């Protein structure tokens, strides 16, 4: 029942993909990064489950190469260092 608040530059992937809004639940801000990841074809379905993203946005602002779409704890974590509320 907590809606977040994106960072601008959170934001910005997030409309990328098709997002409509300013604040999300948490399951939203999943959903849009995750057709953002497939958008920017930084993942291959059926092989590593690794997100590749050292030459993208999206490495930056979580500020990795890659990571692995099983880390759950860890991409929590690199989306609340984009949120502002
Ligand atoms: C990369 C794809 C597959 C397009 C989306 C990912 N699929 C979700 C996922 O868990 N996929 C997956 C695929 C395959 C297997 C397997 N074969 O064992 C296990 C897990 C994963 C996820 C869901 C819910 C909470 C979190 Cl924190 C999460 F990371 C997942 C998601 O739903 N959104 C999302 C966003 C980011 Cl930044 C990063 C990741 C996502």
């Amino acid at each position: 029942e907590k809606l977040v608040q994106p960072t601008p530059l959170l934001l910005s992937l997030l409309k990328s993909a098709g997002a409509q809004k300013e604040t999300f639940t948490m399951k939203e801000v999943l959903y849009h990064l995750g057709q953002y990841i497939m958008a920017k074809q930084l993942y291959d379905e059926k092989q590593q489950h690794i997100v590749h993203c050292s030459n993208d946005p999206l490495g930056e602002l979580f500020g990795v190469q890659e990571f692995s779409v099983k880390e759950h704890r860890r991409i929590y974590a690199m989306i609340s260092r984009n949120l502002v509320s």
